[PDB]
This record gives C-alpha cells, sequence and structure tokens, in this order.
C-alpha cells in the first residue's frame, strides 16, 4: 500500500490537531458540571453522555495523521482505566496540557530528549509526593464513607460495599448479584477467583461490561494443552445432551486453530468458554488441582494418566455461578462439599512451615487465605429489581473504587492533590534548562484538571485555582456546592491509585509525542 | 468511521435549526383548527394528517447535526406519549419555546447550568400548582362527561367507557371488543392483566397499535429460565398438531439466542409469543402460580419438579382472548373454572391478616382486588361493524384519557391551566439572574400552546391570550366555537396527568440542549 | 448600563496584567481589595503604592479616554440595522 | 490605546445586555450617567503635578519607561518656562 510520509513540524502539527479535537470533547465532561456531548447513534435519538470514555471511543478523525495523534492519546487514557477504574478524562486533560506545551517547546528548537527526561523526572518526584499525601483508608470506618463517596456520593450503594469489606477488608473478593429478596442479602461463599483472561476476546455474554455471568455451567479442568476438535467433540456432545454451557480450564487448547475458532463457531449454537490456568509449571498444575479440590472436579488429559474423550457430566466441576471476563476467572459457589474441599486444609497448613523456596512459601500463605477467604456474595435486594439492576452497575462502580482506595490509600480529591504536588515540587530543577522547561511543563499541566472543572462549573478557573493553591492541605473547591472547604471532610476524595496512574500514563504519551520524528500512514 | 466534530455556537445553531423544522410541522396541527400536513407516501396519494405524531415520526433532516437536534426533541415528545396517551405536539410546542429562548440566552454569554436550574425550579413549582389546579373526577358522574370529552367530545364512545368504569371506577381493566350483536354488549370477565412487555420488539400482530389480540391460544407457564430450542421444539411440535398459537410466560427464555431469534423464525410459520412474568423472586414465582390458578394452567420446568418437553395441549392454560403489547400482557377470559380459581380466595383473604412484610401485605391486598376485579369486556355493538371498528380506535382513544383523568384529576383544558400557573408563579425568582432569566423563559414558554392554537384558529394570539390571562379560573377561548367561556363547563378539559408530563419532558430536553457543549456525528 | 461602565473601567488593568502574563482576574481582585494608590507594578511584577513607585498617569488623558470611549460605545450598542454596499 | 480597550469592553458588555432585551437607549443613558460621575471623582482623586521629579516620572511612564527621555524633557520643561514650547 502507498504510504504518505510526514516529517518534523509537518507531522507534529497534524498530531497536535488530532490530540486537541479528542481532548476538547472529553474535557467538557469533567466533574459534576460536565456539559453533555451528543453522540450520533446510527438509528434512534443521538446518545447524550456526560461520560468521557463513551465520547473518546466515539471520536475518530478523517485526516489519517490527525486520527493517529488522537488514537495514541485514547489508548493511554484507556490504559489508565485498565490500571484503575476511572481517570480516563483526567488522563486526557493532563496529556493535552503536557503535549501542547511540550510540542511548542520542541517548535522553539529545544532538545526533545531532555524535555522528555525533565517531564519524566518531575512526574517520578510527584508520584512519591502523592504517596506522602495519601490518607490510609484501611480501617472499615474509613471504608464506610470512602465507599459512600466512591459510589458517586451515594450512601445506599456505598454502605452495602462497606458492609461486605467489613466482611473482608482488602483481598476478599466481593461480587454483585441481583437480589432475590426485597431486603438486601449478603453471604460469604468460599468460592474462588484468579486474574487470568479468557482465551478469545469474543467470549462476552449478557452483562454490558465484556463479561460472562454464567448460571450453573459445568467446568472442564485439563493438565496438558488439549488436542482440540477430535476429542473435544465427544465432551461437547455429552455437554449438549444436558444443555449446559462448558468452560475449559487448561494450559491452553492446542490453540492456533480452535482457541481462535471455537467462539466464532459456538456462540449461536451452545455457548462454550476457555481460560488460562493461573501461574506456570508445577505452580499452575498444582493450582489447577487446588482449583479441582475446591470446585469438586478432577483434572483431565491423555498425557499424565486420565484420558479426556468419553467424559460424563459427573467427570466435571460445576458452580452455581461463574464470572469470566477479559482479565478474570471467578467461581462463585462450587458443587464441591465441605469435607472434600478441606482435604486441602491439612497440606496447605503443613507446607507453610517448611517449603525451601521463599516464593513457594509466599504462594502457600497466599493460597490458604485465598482458599478459605472465598468470595463475598452481595445480593442487592432493592424493592424494584430494575432499580437494583440499575444500582448494580454503581455497586460494580463502587468496589472498583473501594478496592483501589484500600490498596494505595486516598488523596484530596479534586486536583487539590496535584496542586499541592505542583506547589510542593516547584523547587525541583532540571540539570539543563531544556530539562528545567520540562519540569515546569509538567508542573503547569498538573493544575489543568482543577482549572478545567472550574471552567465547566462556570467559575473562572484562575480565582479558584489561586485560592486553592494558597490554601492548606485538603482546602479545595467543591464545585457541586460551589464553595471552598476541606475536600476530605466534605466527601470529595479519590484513591492515590487513580491520580498516580493518570499522571504516569499522560507523561508516557507526551514523551513519545515530543520525540516522534516521523509519521507513516496509509495514503488517503 | 470518520466523525465530524462540532463545538460551541457551531453545534447549537445547527441543533436549533433541526428543532425548528420539526416543531414547525408539528405545531401547525395543534387543536381543532390544525391545518393538514401532506406526508409523502412511497406509492399512492400522499397521506394528509392533522395528527402531530404521524408528522413527527415522518420528519428526518439531511444535515447530520440538524437531524440530531430534531431526533432529541422527537424522543422526548414520544416519551410524553408513553407516560400519558397524548401531549406529543404540546410537548414540542413547549420544548421549542424553552429551547429557542434558552439557546439565545446562552448565546448572550449567560451561564448555561443555572439557566437550566432556573427553568427546572420554575417547572417543579408549576407542577405542584397544576395539582392544586386539579379537579378530582373520581365520581362516575364526573367520569360520564369527562369520558365524553375524552373521546374527542363524542357522547356515544364516552358513555360506553363511562358505563364500564361505572363497573370499575379506577383500577378495573376495561378492553374494547368488536361487537357480535347490533346492540352494544358489556360484561365483566374475571380475567387478568399485568404491565410486562413482550420479550421481543417484533411480536406485533393484526391491530395497528403494535399489539397482539389473540383468539383462543394456549399458554405455557414456566418456573425456570427455559432451555430453549431443544425442549421447546417438542412443545412447538405438539402445539403445531392443533394449529393454535403459543405464549411463553416465564422468567425469560435462555434468551440471548432464541428470545431474540424465535420471532424472526416463527411469524410466517406458526405465530408464537413470549413475555416476562410480573415482579421478581418469590413474588414473581408466586404470582405465576396465582396466574396459573386463574387461567387453569400449571407451572412447568426441569428445575423444580415438573419437566417441560413432552407436554400436551391439556398441560397448558388457554384463554378465549389474549392481548399482548410492548408494555402489557392481558388475559381476557380463561379456560379455568370458578371453583378451581377460587382455590385461591381462602389463602389470599387469610395472608392479608398477618404477613410480616409491609409490601407483602400491600401485594396481597392489591392481588385479591385484582384477582376478583377481573377485566371489564366492552362489546361495541354498532349497526355497522366497520364503523364500530372505526369507533373502536376512539374507544381505545377514550380509556387512555379516562384512565389518566381518574389517576390525577382534571385541569382546565386549553393551555388555560398553563396560563394560570404562569400568572400564579410570576413571583418566583431565581437566586442569580441567570436563574431569574431561566424562570422567565419557562413562564413565557407556558403561554406558547394557547397562542399557537389561536394562531391556527386565525384569531391573532395576543388579544385572546391577554383576555385569557386577565380572566378567572377556567375562563378560556373555545377555539372550535370561537368564543370565551368556562372551559370545564364548555367541555374542554384534559388530565393533570397529560399537562404535567408534557411540561416535565419539555424541560428535560431543553436543559440538555442548553448545556450541550459538543456534537459528534458520522461524516456525511 | 451603570454596571456595564463600572465593569469596563477595570479593563485597562486586566489587559496590562494579561500582556505581563500574570492572571488578570487574580491581580484585579488584589488591587480592588487594596485601597488608595495600591496597584500592580507591571514591570517589577509586584504590588505597591503607584505614586511611591513612580507610576503616574495625567488626569486629562484618563478622563478623556473614558469620555470618548463612552460616547462612541453608547451609540454603537443602540444600532439595530446596518446598511452597506453589496460585496 | 487605553481608550480603545475601554471602548471594546463597554461594547462587549452592552451588546450582551441588549441581547438580554435591555432597552439600548436606556443602557446608553445609564452609561453616560456613570461616566459624568466618574469624571468628577477623577478630579477629586487628581493631585497637581509640577515637581520636576514628578514631571520626569510622567514623561518616563509615557515613554515606555525610558528614564533618559523623562529626565531630558523635565530639564527642557525647566528651561523654557510655562510660556515655552518644546519640540
Ligand atoms: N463535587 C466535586 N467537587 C469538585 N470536584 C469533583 C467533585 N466530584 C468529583 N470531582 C472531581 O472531578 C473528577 C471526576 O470527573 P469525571 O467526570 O468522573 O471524569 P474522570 O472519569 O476522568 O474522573 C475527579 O477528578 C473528581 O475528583
Ligand atoms: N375546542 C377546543 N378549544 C380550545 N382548545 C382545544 C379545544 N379542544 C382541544 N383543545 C386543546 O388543544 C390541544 C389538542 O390538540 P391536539 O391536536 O390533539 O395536539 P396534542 O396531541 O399535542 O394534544 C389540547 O391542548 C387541547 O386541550
Ligand atoms: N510598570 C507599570 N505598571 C502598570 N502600568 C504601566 C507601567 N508602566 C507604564 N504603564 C502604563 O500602562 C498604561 C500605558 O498605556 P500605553 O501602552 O502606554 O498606551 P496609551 O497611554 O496610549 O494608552 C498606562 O496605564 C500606564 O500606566
Ligand atoms: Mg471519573
Ligand atoms: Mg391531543
Amino acid at each position: 500500500a502507498a504510504k504518505d510520509v510526514k516529517f518534523g513540524n509537518d507531522a507534529r502539527v497534524k498530531m497536535l490537531r488530532g490530540v486537541n479535537v479528542l481532548a476538547d470533547a472529553v474535557k467538557v465532561t469533567l466533574g459534576p458540571k460536565g456539559r453533555n456531548v451528543v453522540l450520533d447513534k446510527s438509528f434512534g435519538a443521538p446518545t447524550i453522555t456526560k461520560d468521557g470514555v463513551s465520547v473518546a471511543r466515539e471520536i475518530e478523525l478523517e485526516d489519517k495523521f490527525e486520527n493517529m495523534g488522537a488514537q495514541m492519546v485514547k489508548e493511554v487514557a484507556s490504559k489508565a482505566n485498565d490500571a484503575a477504574g476511572d481517570g480516563t478524562t483526567t488522563a486526557t486533560v493532563l496529556a493535552q496540557a503536557i503535549i501542547t506545551e511540550g510540542l511548542k517547546a520542541v517548535a522553539a528548537g529545544m532538545n526533545p530528549m531532555d524535555l522528555k527526561r525533565g517531564i519524566d523526572k518531575a512526574v517520578t518526584a510527584a508520584v512519591e509526593e502523592l504517596k506522602a499525601l495519601s490518607v490510609p483508608c484501611s480501617d472499615s470506618k474509613a471504608i464506610a464513607q470512602v465507599g459512600t463517596i466512591s459510589a458517586n456520593s451515594d450512601e445506599t450503594v456505598g454502605k452495602l460495599i462497606a458492609e461486605a469489606m467489613d466482611k473482608v477488608g482488602k483481598e476478599g473478593v466481593i461480587t454483585v448479584e441481583d437480589g432475590t429478596g426485597l431486603q438486601d442479602e449478603l453471604d460469604v461463599v468460599e468460592g474462588m477467583q484468579f486474574d487470568r483472561g479468557y482465551l478469545s476476546p469474543y467470549f462476552i455474554n449478557k452483562p454490558e461490561t465484556g463479561a460472562v455471568e454464567l448460571e450453573s455451567p459445568f467446568i472442564l479442568l485439563a493438565d496438558k494443552k488439549i488436542s482440540n476438535i477430535r476429542e473435544m467433540l465427544p465432551v461437547l456432545e455429552a455437554v449438549a445432551k444436558a444443555g449446559k454451557p462448558l468452560l475449559i480450564i487448561a494450559e491452553d487448547v492446542e490453540g492456533e486453530a480452535l482457541a481462535t475458532l471455537v467462539v466464532n463457531t459456538m456462540r449461536g449454537i451452545v455457548k462454550v468458554a476457555a481460560v488460562k490456568a493461573p501461574g506456570f509449571g508445577d505452580r499452575r498444575k498444582a493450582m489447577l488441582q487446588d482449583i479441582a479440590t475446591l470446585t469438586g472436579g478432577t483434572v483431565i488429559s491423555e498425557e499424565i494418566g486420565m484420558e479426556l474423550e468419553k467424559a460424563t457430566l459427573e467427570d466435571l466441576g460445576q458452580a452455581k455461578r461463574v464470572v469470566i471476563n477479559k482479565d478474570t476467572t471467578t467461581i462463585i459457589d462450587g458443587v464441591g462439599e465441605e469435607a472434600a474441599i478441606q482435604g486441602r486444609v491439612a497440606q496447605i497448613r503443613q507446607q507453610i512451615e517448611e517449603a525451601t523456596s521463599d516464593y513457594d512459601r509466599e504462594k502457600l500463605q497466599e493460597r490458604v487465605a485465598k482458599l478459605a477467604g472465598g468470595v463475598a456474595v452481595i445480593k442487592v435486594g432493592a424493592a424494584t429489581e430494575v432499580e437494583m439492576k440499575e444500582k448494580k452497575a454503581r455497586v460494580e462502580d463502587a468496589l472498583h473504587a473501594t478496592r483501589a482506595a484500600v490498596e494505595e490509600g486516598v488523596v484530596a480529591g479534586g486536583g487539590v492533590a496535584l496542586i499541592r504536588v505542583a506547589s510542593k515540587l516547584a523547587d525541583l530543577r532540571g540539570q539543563n534548562e531544556d530539562q528545567n522547561v520540562g519540569i515546569k511543563v509538567a508542573l503547569r499541566a498538573m493544575e489543568a484538571p482543577l482549572r478545567q472543572i472550574v471552567l465547566n462549573c462556570g467559575e473562572e478557573p484562575s480565582v479558584v485555582a489561586n485560592t486553592v493553591k494558597g490554601g492548606d492541605g485538603n482546602y479545595g473547591y467543591n464545585a457541586a456546592t460551589e464553595e471552598y472547604g476541606n475536600m476530605i471532610d466534605m466527601g470529595i476524595l479519590d484513591p492515590t491509585k487513580v491520580t498516580r496512574s493518570a499522571l504516569q500514563y499522560a507523561a508516557s504519551v507526551a514523551g513519545l509525542m515530543i520525540t516522534t520524528e516521523c509519521m507513516v500512514t496509509d495514503l488517503p
């Protein structure tokens, strides 16, 4: 294909125009005051959205070069959401400010490489300062309002989340279930979870979040990389007698064909899934038979001693519910029985004494807590099930935030945290002035999220930013109530996890943007 | 896809042009004098319509941005019809007036957010005042002319509706049936209804209102979310022996495939339907076996104790007629027999004493009245059945209005009600003047429906609006007879239900329109 | 109308501060909060008594600027129609 | 330059008020009422200048802060006297 080659300022000017168009649309929707963006939908009334992610995914530009600049910022903003579940608009507000000023400095003939180093040095220092700024919210009492604040300042969703982590503070998995009673129901089931993606991108089922809630499927568990269609078809034939969905847990399938192919064949037919087992080698294999002991299943392949093909519905695990997604496999409640599952407890307690490897010891002491801790199951018993269905997303909204908050503590929400780092590290100086200019570009960019939010509020951003900069600690503007106060006390706070991720991702995209010598795109 | 990005006044000016084009066409058809709009039809003479809904659905604009502005007003006008069955043109007359003036205020640099708050504050106050304005029409004597007025001022259709609600005043379901006698026939059959939509949008049958009148089908009733094509095909084979249509009542089907698919497969073949059971959990399940007791059927699935597949035509409910639509399931007369149906009456009377939950008590006392109240069946015995078929739509016309009227009472029809709220709340003032301007924009907009109607009448709107504003209570212009009088006495009135819905929906679309910072549409 | 004139009178200070690069509104608030000749020395980017710092403007020039601006501006706001040669 | 900046602000604020539906002529009368009062207050604020130190300072500020220009004009101011003309 013919490729259009662009160079120097020619390419950079095109890239900035694309960054600006995407940032402008995402920036208006920052904070409680974010103005709605009308997104054309192909049939039906155009969607009106106050959410940055929907607008960003929508934005595509017709200029090949301008689109490439927009796409690069979008992927880093999405990466911020992957690390912590929000920060998508904040990442683009920060990225646009660093990128626009940095590109202008490069257009002044300044060395791009140390401009990049100076911005990165300031970012690393700011990240350490943010951790110092952090308020540990480990205690359940802190979790109680942290969770209420986390759920878009809603007490009802927050308290249920807080009630369960009252159950497990930290690592206990908590899941959201539609309530079967009009009173809310919470129980802890000693099920399981592991952070392993599904073996095709296309396994998505009914919940609009790329995920696979699955009611009473049976589970295959395999100890060699499975020979595919010839011996999986017997099992699929057996599975299709009963009518239940199947999940493959394995090393992989012999996957170049059928791990790609099976989800394109089987969605409309039967619904069948596949996932990687956790860790590698003996740990993966041992962990698969740990998984087996907990589900009630046994592990199966031609290779070791326990042939696959003629397997029945008894020769499987089963779980009352399963969740599976791009990045996670979750077992909500096995068919396995208390005594058999506790065939494990004697060994796992024993090996913790003595294991000759430090990470084997760590894995064993992680595994026993995990195995016994289980999954906290929250049933949202709202009077209206459509409304608990609606609040169900906010509850998933909340635990993403609450989990991030417990992991890194909390910072003064509002860009007050970035203002105090900016004021805190004004002293930091670059070795050369290209480096010095880079430090300043990063510091000025840190002010941009607070200023954009006050602009959406209609307050002129400068008076407020001057007052917030002048103020002490968590003194900040609550734009929803339009007055200054202590933000943490007022109830505006976010995890140090979220702010740190947005700043780091914004810095990386900006550095690449400043140092991009040439852009090659397909000819229009 | 390449997306055209618009910003600030650039987008708003495009959106206003689209709102204006749609509003202009809908506004001319307001009231008895509404001038006809010729709607091109692809083959045959162009339809001439004095109905706003037909014109609004028709209007589509070629500019991507202009169409998006029109579509947003259309969906809110349709939402007004969904809440109460009319108000579609009135919503657009009100929406255009708030949107045009509000956009002009935003174009004056005024803060969009409080303009929005000021309009909304005035609307909330006006809604309370409208309820104070309300005349309770609960009494059957009030229903008698309320119904006559409701049926486009026709006494014949109104009296039959009034005669049946003489039967049940309020909650008793009343249905319209083609008369089998030349004398009108009215009977009350203790059948059933529940406000649950059908499980595909495409289930539509013979009546031109998206609905499913169905003569003697048999009914499936299921107590688990059904395993689909493999065990539904036996039943479908059994059903297709007899030749009757089938309805699935269930939690759902295992629906991602066959609940979407079945209506695309089975329309031309056999005609088969599916609906959600009412409520959730024990209440849904109990209510399904309440439904079972009343129809004469029993509830069926693999899961609890009563396998599906080999079921006969006896192992079903049956009803003489059924109605099903986007939002409702109706059972007109079971096959069930008096004594068996009254297997229920002892329990339902008993549990009302003692139930330990307040909403369980409410559901029980709602359920007994509902179960015994039944469906009032009106047979329109006109001398001409084509004419009773024609009047049949007006009778459906009437009960939509009569039901709304009994629920909220009635207000001086004619925009006289909105004039008196506007005059009543002239005192209301915004905290800031952006808020003050918003209150005034809402108040001036309230006058627009009366003025548009007098303009269609050919009276200049100002003299009449000045006189109506000056006059007392229900003093208003009867544009059909072209003279002022007491509107309620003259026979021009509408439910508080209808006016309140139109004002609320118009305010919501206007606020979004004023605060829309950016519009993203697919490139032309 | 009186308010429009008073708000406009703050405009020269804001524009000098904008040319300096400091935030005009923040400086305007400090000067408005201050009293007497307290003002922002644009060259030294500091706040001090203007007479003491030597920043003095002739009264005739300031008075003339206000009167001339008000007369032309007041007529311009009243314009409702413009008639000009077709391009 | 200051007259243009003041005029631009009065027109921008006035046009926004006319857009709100405020009668344009009434705003013009209000602007004029404020200006007449402001001119009197400038006369009260004014303190006379004839010190050659002050004469140099008004010259320096008027010359984009050129100290030499103000210094020389004060001396020429001094030598010619009030009836004198400086070119
Ligand atoms: N009531 C408020 N007062 C001040 N700012 C707020 C308030 N609530 C949230 N914020 C801040 O505004 C941002 C939330 O805006 P949001 O629309 O969710 O964009 P994003 O997805 O990038 O976080 C966060 O930075 C949050 O800290
Ligand atoms: N005889 C009449 N006198 C005055 N106005 C009337 C008369 N009859 C109805 N109206 C008013 O005119 C409106 C009915 O117009 P219509 O064409 O049905 O549009 P819409 O569907 O929005 O109600 C209602 O607001 C009604 O109150
Ligand atoms: N350091 C200073 N502080 C503030 N303003 C200054 C300073 N020095 C000179 N000025 C000038 O700024 C304005 C001068 O305007 P100028 O640009 O010289 O053109 P003109 O006098 O025709 O309006 C005056 O307010 C004057 O005070
Ligand atoms: Mg957010
Ligand atoms: Mg109508």
